[PDB]
């Protein structure tokens, strides 16, 4: 591994250039921890290797859900290789529960309020200052340029759309292990090859505020080491199994804690192409998804027994019938399984029109709903996984700020046509 | 507790007419065990607390979840309550592993065969004739009758299904503690009082196999006792260690294990009617279900505000749109919420063949369902929150069986205007 | 005839190779008689001439109604030709009526029971064994192999319900003679060729029970040889009696018992294309089908002198009407005929919503019924003409099988793109 120049050298970490590779870069964690300008820095055994592997957990994750992530995979326990960013010098603050800052900044509330939305917050990178709030007012006006993209009302708006989305992630990951994510910052940098704006630098135990079962007593993150009366050899001890204790946890939002499944009964083989766009757009959702052939027409005997042989495994299963004409595909699936069904008809223009009332008009006991688009019948399902699965919910929630922040694209290349 | 005189005295249990309370019966456990109609018949301490603790948890259990069961509440540590049946002398089984009996009666099927669906068979009552199988067949040309109601073509069909159902549910409600239902037997009577066909007798650890972690070495059923090649007093202290490992566990199978909520969204106030039929449909199925008032044409930043409110608290939630006319309601909604969308529009049948396109029709990255019927939007959300949460799927399944049962009847009826 | 190796030699018929044929085989009857594995087996003079007889008339009648069945063509008296298989080495039994061993199975069900639909056993081929049941279970545990198919779930499902249609197939085409059929047994094997599962072995006097006018005293088949306390030379000549009268009347089983006629008429000679389609699919189910052009709107006493021309020669007709846009033909033609009439309109995508509504809409004391499919016209057809003549609705019964079969395979097929 071919190491350059040191291009920066923080408390905690420092980036070097990759001579052997164009434009990426090497972050190194240091067995360093500190509080805000303060007199804390102070040398811990492992926190370097503890650092890397959450930052490369939750990245991965991240990139994995399809939030734009500066990543490219860990380097050793205490490294990780990514595509150079120039950093936009903003902590981009989520909040949940009012606490901290929030309180001094505003007097009155009380530790515990909850935000919905999550309260999003910046602050400009100054120490000599004590990092102060800046309104997006005031990030708009200053006219910052990074790696050549101005970072005006578009960039903005999406970096700010995208803290909460991490946010939302990131706290829909946790929840799983009864822990309440209570605030968190992230740093956005722009690629230099791409010039896209992405989640850069670190997400680690000082990045966050971490509580089991929603105990602040019990606090896991960097907030125990701020609050010490005063740093005791004995005291470090305390914050180092504090942060071992996230480290060995956060494995597990990589782990999928339910299993998922689509099943598509087609009435025809006729109906193939169809079918291998819901198979694909559940792929993209990383949810198995298997085709089957059965007419309840035809050999509605068979119909039921195929049902049963996925209702009967233990695994949480959606039926899509796929049924053009006459859907008694949809009826006949939903009325004898307790399991959701989505009719998804093959509608063309030609009949599409009359044949979608087989579909959406069915006596009642019968809960079969419909969705003509097939990639859309692959979304829903994913949504209904998402109730039990961070993974599925994670990838829906992610997609929800692309398919966002790509419209904020088309709008800002196309608002060049009216100059 | 006024006792009366004893109507039957089993191996294992008695059942007592209730002077004070007509048409009513008490059914006393015993601290006795027994296997086939040898000479393997044991005290055992503690033995009858644990059976009626277990039949009182399963019969409550699918009892709430709509099975007609003969069981009115426990009385004291050692008996319960229920209305008089004439038990219907056949054992029926059900079984999703084929074991036991099942390999004896056919060679060359290997231990762990699974049955898609869950397979059922009769035994007829006899210690006698050593418990032989019937057929279907044999039980209807029996011309059985028990509190005037003969067992024909209907009653054995209706019987044969729900034992399927009844398995199922126990089945799916073991899920959760790493436990498979391996098979179960249970036994059918008619109530005197309402001449309904009724689980009865019990249902404990005698009457089922428990595999924890699917492993037949860990079996905490009666089977442990049945295998001894020899009875001994340490061989009877496993046996009863078995059994007490279940009386503990067989609580947590009321408890559920998820929180469930549907928030419906109305556009109109005018709206309520329709909205307050989906709030009871959710009621019947146990889900807490909240109606808000929110406009997307006219309040859209509420709109969003509000679906903040609910996304928030980390409860699994389905949002259900009412919106009569241009639904504009429906799509916002489904377009910024990883959550499931489904579409309930009020439709009359003056403009509701036009109306029913802005529900269908929506542009890609959108997961929005449509389901017409109010009660199917609540029965859906249901079937959502079945995949995740034991009781909900129970009372969905049972749901299935008694819809079936009612056409059963009703066809019985209406078949005499045919004479 | 160039006689090759003898590949089996059974208790009444020798299975040879042929020479000069590659995969075909000739199945010698012989003059034996048989019952059980005591020693109760006689030779009888003209039995071999007399069940060849039988299996042939059989084998072409199911195979005329689209059976898959290994049969090529008859041979002389004693013998015929058919494609080699691998034998599958279960007695397929089909019953109507509960008698012999079903009864000694299921003590309590007395002589006479109606199955609905006819009940299917499985019987493993031993002497040995004494020809043990089985159950669909046991036959997929068994793994099974035979000209390289194994036989799993798919291909028992598939013998299964094949077993069924053909009963039913086969108690049908006897009805007209006053012959109840009571039960059958069917051998499956497979094709080495086209490794598809044909019937095969032979049906014949041995194979099924016969009774005329329902009369289980006068019974046909091999029944009357189980029975005989004693064999006697004269108790033989009554066997043999029997016998001779089965094959007597085997032969009118081919014979189409009714006249049937579809006449198609056209408004305009442009829609000769999609009455074609209807004549081939007449010519499908064996129905001479005629083709007239005639226009209620232009020509309405030639419509009625063509209708009477049809109507008076006493030959059992449908008329189908085939008129695009205003059909003016089915009504007038409904109107004024005691038989029945098909509306089957040349709609297209562009007016065919429209157009539908002239066909639907009649005023009272008009039976007009309406089929949108041209293939659909045509069996709808058959199906009347089915009440009345057992080949068409043979035809219409094995394509319901084989649809229900092809469906069974494809399934099979794109269940691996499940791996
Ligand atoms: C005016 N311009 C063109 C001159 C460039 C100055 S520099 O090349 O030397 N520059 C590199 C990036 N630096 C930097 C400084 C601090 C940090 Br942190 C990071 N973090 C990342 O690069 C990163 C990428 O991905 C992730 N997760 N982090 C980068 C800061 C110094
Ligand atoms: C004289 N004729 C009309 C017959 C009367 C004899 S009896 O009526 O007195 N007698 C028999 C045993 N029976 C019996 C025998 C054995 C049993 Br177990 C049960 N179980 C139940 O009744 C029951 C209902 O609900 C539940 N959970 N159990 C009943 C029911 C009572
Ligand atoms: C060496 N291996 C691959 C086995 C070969 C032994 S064999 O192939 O020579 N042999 C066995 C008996 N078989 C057999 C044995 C008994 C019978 Br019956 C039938 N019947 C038919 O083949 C058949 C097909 O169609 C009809 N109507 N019959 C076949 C088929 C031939
Ligand atoms: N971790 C940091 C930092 C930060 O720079 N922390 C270090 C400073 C350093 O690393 O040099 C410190 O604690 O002294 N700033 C914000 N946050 C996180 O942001 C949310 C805001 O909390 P607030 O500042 O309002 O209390 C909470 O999660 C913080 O941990
Ligand atoms: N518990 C019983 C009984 C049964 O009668 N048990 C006791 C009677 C008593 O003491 O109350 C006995 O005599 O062993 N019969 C079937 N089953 C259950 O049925 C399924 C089928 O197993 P198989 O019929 O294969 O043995 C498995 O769950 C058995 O436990
Ligand atoms: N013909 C046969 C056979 C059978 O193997 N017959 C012969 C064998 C031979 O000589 O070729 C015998 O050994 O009796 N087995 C069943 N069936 C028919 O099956 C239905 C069922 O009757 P059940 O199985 O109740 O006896 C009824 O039609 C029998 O004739």
């Amino acid at each position: 591994l071919n190491i350059g120049k040191k291009l920066y050298e923080g408390k905690t970490k420092e980036v070097y250039e990759l001579l052997d590779s164009p434009g990426k870069v090497l972050l190194q964690s240091k067995d360093q921890i500190t509080a805000g300008n303060a007199a804390r820095k102070n040398h811990l055994e492992g926190k370097a290797a503890i650092s890397n592997k959450i930052t490369s957990c939750i990245f991965q994750l991240l990139q994995e859900a399809g939030i734009k992530t500066a990543f490219t995979r860990k380097c050793g326990e205490t490294a990780f290789i990514a595509p150079q960013c120039e950093m936009i010098p903003i902590e981009w603050v989520c909040r949940r529960i009012a606490t901290g800052s929030f309180l001094k900044r505003n007097p009155g509330v009380k530790e515990g309020y909850k935000f919905y939305p999550p309260k999003v917050e910046l602050f400009f990178k100054d120490d000599a200052n004590n990092d102060p709030q800046w309104s997006e007012e005031q990030l708009i006006a200053a006219k910052f340029c990074f790696a050549g993209l101005l970072i005006g009302q578009t960039e903005v708006d999406i970096m700010s759309h995208a803290t909460q989305a991490i946010f939302e992630i990131l706290e829909k990951s946790w929840l799983p292990q009864n822990c309440t994510l209570v605030d968190m910052k992230i740093e956005f940098g722009v690629d230099v090859t791409t010039k896209e704006i992405v989640l850069a630098d670190v997400i680690d135990n000082d990045s966050w505020r971490l509580w089991p079962s929603g105990d602040r007593s019990q606090q896991k993150d960097k907030q125990s080491y701020r609050d010490l009366k005063e740093v005791t050899p004995e005291g470090l001890q305390m914050v180092k199994k504090n942060f071992e204790w996230v480290a060995e946890r956060v494995e597990l939002l990589l782990k999928s804690e339910s299993q998922c499944r689509v099943v598509v009964l087609m009435g025809s083989t006729s109906d193939l192409g169809h079918c291998e766009k819901i198979k694909k757009a559940c792929g993209n959702f990383g949810i198995p998804c298997e085709l089957r052939v059965t007419s309840a027409h035809k050999g509605p005997d068979e119909t039921l027994r195929i049902k049963a042989e996925y209702e009967g495994d233990g695994i949480p299963t959606v039926f899509v019938a796929v049924a053009g004409r006459s859907n008694g595909l949809g009826p006949v699936m939903s009325g004898n399984t307790a399991y959701p069904v989505i009719s998804c008809p093959p509608l063309t223009p030609d009949w599409g029109v009359q044949d979608v009332w087989s579909s959406l008009r069915l006596p009642s006991g019968l809960g079969c709903s419909t969705v003509l688009s097939p990639e859309g019948s692959a979304q829903f399902a994913a949504q209904i996984f998402g109730l039990s699965n961070h993974l599925v919910w994670s990838k829906l929630r992610a997609s929800i700020l692309n398919t966002w922040i790509s419209l904020k694209q088309a709008d800002k290349k196309i608002r060049e046509c009216n100059l």
